[PDB]
């Protein structure tokens, strides 16, 4: 069965009450594709996720940006996977590229993150991606597949995972990726997870393109045959977002 | 003027929204000493944080257990100083012991951190302490200036600082401190702050004692001369936090 197209938006640390109370109703009166064409996943931070969950409609899902390595305690600021279970909160992104970089979050530190939210009962929305230095050094996929394998190791069951890649040597550089430099990362990212995990769950994990998403690109990043959607950044904050989402449509 | 006794509650990362109803409950039943005796900061998981403001007594306040180093924007997982003040919460606690450790916080991210929400308008609990190693080396007080100094040359109004001293030496490794033991170091810090800021923040600024704070040991370290007040770990769950606020009152 074709893998449903997956459109995740990541609101990163941006929001008010107010702003957040505007996005809401925009989304609740969107008009998209059925669920059985498009899963469509809201990300805010950690203290809008009540707000969004209580306000937002039933067919769009709620991830938080991030949780803890490991079972809740004495561990000030950080936010447990049984925390979001809690709050009815069903998604979680971990490993984001910004989290990687900025916050040091090592490839293992994420594989544990992934398996503890896992094994609470969190989807996760899982990401990837090199840099271009690492690029133009020609280690795209050692690195993409350093990352992915230490996730791998830890992971007995794909069902609830999501894969994003995040293009990061594209991501405010002057460089611009194409759909085709999409496709080719994705393809091979597939082809390392029937290796290295298995054919059934290569044909079955959606692999979603965490690049720049825009109208000029959403229609031909979607068809290509291993992009099964989109992690957006900046336009999930706007109307543009269910522009986005309708690209899931191919009529 | 006498420096106002203070008492901060970290719940760290604890909670359902089950558990935090019934502990604001308990908080909003208490009868503890007059706001001119004592000033009372609980600090609940930031997803708490909207409901705790909502519900808890008006002359209790709410703190953000961290908070970013600058203006949001592109920090998936981060919660920003001015989230938190879209949201009116009035106190952030920042450079905790677990943070500096387990995330790898340094002194001048914890500086830069106080810093920039100080100029948000949040009052900070500014958090410094010394491990086992570094006091049986002989280091507690180059750590601890070395720590406060960071913050300091970041400073220039300290109206709305408490230091929290934490003596990592002395939890969770088989060693007691003593009520003399924890004014030794408040007075030794304070020494610094009047030669390194001045004589009147040195006099101004509460020093709160980090460490275990309970029945036994309350009245003995709030009525040392350096002792301000407590920043509770785990009995900020439990009814027995109610009893540590009472320790306020000299009658
Ligand atoms: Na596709
Ligand atoms: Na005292």
């Amino acid at each position: 069965m074709a893998r449903k197209f997956f459109v995740g938006g990541n609101w990163k640390c941006n929001g008010t009450a107010e702003e957040v109370k505007k996005i809401v109703n925009t989304l609740n009166e969107a008009q998209v594709p059925s669920q059985d064409v498009v899963e469509v996943v809201v990300s805010p931070p950690y203290v809008f996720l009540p707000l969004v969950k209580s306000t937002l409609r039933s067919d769009f899902f709620v991830a938080a940006q991030n949780c803890w390595v490991k079972k809740g305690g004495a561990f000030t600021g950080e936010v447990s996977a049984e925390m979001l279970v809690n709050l009815d909160i069903p998604w979680v992104i971990l490993g984001h590229s910004e989290r990687r970089a900025i916050l040091n979050e090592s490839s293992e530190f994420v594989g544990d993150k992934v398996a503890y939210a896992l094994a609470q009962g969190l989807k996760v929305i899982a990401c990837v991606g090199e840099t271009l230095e690492e690029r133009e050094a020609g280690s795209t996929m050692d690195v993409v597949a350093a990352q992915t394998k230490a996730i791998a190791d830890r992971v007995t069951n794909w069902s609830n995972v999501v894969i994003a890649y995040e293009p990061v040597w594209a991501i405010g550089t002057g460089k611009v990726a194409s759909p085709a430099q999409a496709q080719e990362v994705h393809d091979e990212l597939r082809k390392w997870l029937a290796k290295n995990v298995s054919a059934d769950v290569a044909a079955t994990t959606r692999i979603i393109y965490g690049g720049s998403v825009n109208g000029g690109n959403d229609k031909e990043l979607g068809g290509q045959a291993d992009v099964d959607g989109f992690l957006v950044g900046g336009a999930s904050l706007k109307p543009e977002f269910i522009d986005i989402i309708k690209a899931a449509e191919v009529k």
